[PDB]
Formats: C-alpha cells, sequence, structure tokens
C-alpha cells in the first residue's frame, strides 16, 4: 500500500540530489549517508530542523533516471567512519561538508520519461528532473514525484514513522 508513505511524506520538504556517478549512490544506499557541498548542507541543515520529513530524491548525472529517494534523519556531523566518496577527474572530497544519516524509503529507479508531467515552481516549473543539486521541489510536485516510483517492498516504513 502507499499509506504510510503518504504519512512519511506529509508537509515533507523535498530536494533533488545530483550524483556525478553511480558509485556514491550505492555507497548511500549501502551505508545510509550522503555528504555535499556546505553550500547545500546548510540549506539541508536548515531544513531538517524545519520540516517533519527532509526527502532526498537521487539521480545520477546523464542516466536519465532517478535512483530512489530517502528521508534525512540528522542533520550533517563530521568526525564519523571516512566514506570513499568518488569524486570526478582528481577532485578532492575536503571540499565536502559533513554527513548525513538517512532512510531509504525507495532504491528502485524511476526514468525521466515518467515525470514529464511535473513541473517544480521553484525552478521556473522546468519539469522536475531539471535542476542544480540541492535544487527544493515544492511540496505538491515533490510528492507526486515520489509516489510515481514502483513500490519497494523490501522497506518497512513503520521505524521511520517513528522517527518524526
Ligand atoms: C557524495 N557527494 C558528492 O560527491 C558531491 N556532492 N555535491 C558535489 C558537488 C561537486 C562535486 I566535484 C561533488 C559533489
Amino acid at each position: 500500500g502507499t499509506s504510510k508513505l503518504k504519512y512519511v511524506l506529509q508537509d515533507a520538504r523535498f530536494f533533488l540530489i545530483k550524483s556525478n556517478n553511480h558509485e556514491n549512490v550505492s555507497l548511500a544506499k549501502a551505508k545510509g549517508v550522503w555528504s555535499t557541498l556546505p553550500v547545500n548542507e546548510k540549506k539541508l541543515n536548515l531544513a531538517f530542523r524545519s520540516a517533519r520529513s527532509v526527502i532526498l530524491i537521487f539521480s545520477v548525472r546523464e542516466s536519465g533516471k532517478f535512483q530512489g529517494f530517502a528521508r534525512l534523519s540528522s542533520e550533517s556531523h563530521h568526525g564519523g567512519s571516512p566514506i570513499h566518496w568518488v569524486l570526478p577527474a582528481g577532485m578532492s572530497a575536503k571540499m565536502l561538508g559533513g554527513v548525513f544519516k538517512i532512510d531509504w524509503i525507495c532504491r528502485r529507479e524511476l526514468p525521466f520519461t515518467k515525470s514529464a508531467h511535473l513541473t517544480n515552481p521553484w525552478n521556473e516549473h522546468k519539469p522536475v528532473k531539471i535542476g542544480r543539486d540541492g535544487q527544493e521541489i515544492e511540496l505538491e510536485c515533490g510528492t507526486q514525484l515520489c509516489l510515481l516510483f514502483p513500490p519497494d517492498e523490501s522497506i518497512d516504513l513503520y521505524q521511520v514513522i517513528h522517527k518524526m
């Protein structure tokens, strides 16, 4: 069913995450973590205090798809176990901020062809697939986008609901 999912998304905030490569999304799915640039880290930390749920919707650049979505379970923190993120070219991971803990809500993919009817008011009503890393997605568009994903029957949202 979709009822617990709708409860988790009620009055949520949504952010588009653009990963440079599939390796980083695979690490995030395995370890329940994400890290971003300080400009976006500050936005996500503000949002985490401001909303019942903050949802990250992931898309690997040039893949033509979203790879799933997850809910922040913490503000960013430093000093944890290192994560061997992959960065394009020889760019240094030192530019990243802290680490957010996340709980995956859906690990299934969704092709951009299926979200063509959704526009994001916070990005000039462009199709929701279009946006820089960290672009906020307005509530209604973000909710409908998450509801388009195939159900992920491996996930039990009972534990997530307890964290709200
Ligand atoms: C695991 N997160 C990243 O690798 C990442 N997040 N935002 C970015 C902006 C520029 C570059 I180069 C890399 C990133």
